């Protein structure tokens, strides 16, 4: 996921 460049 990347929702707030968590880009996990
Ligand atoms: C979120 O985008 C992540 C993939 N990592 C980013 C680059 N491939 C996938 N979903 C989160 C992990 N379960």
């Amino acid at each position: 996921x990347c929702y707030x460049k968590t880009c996990t």
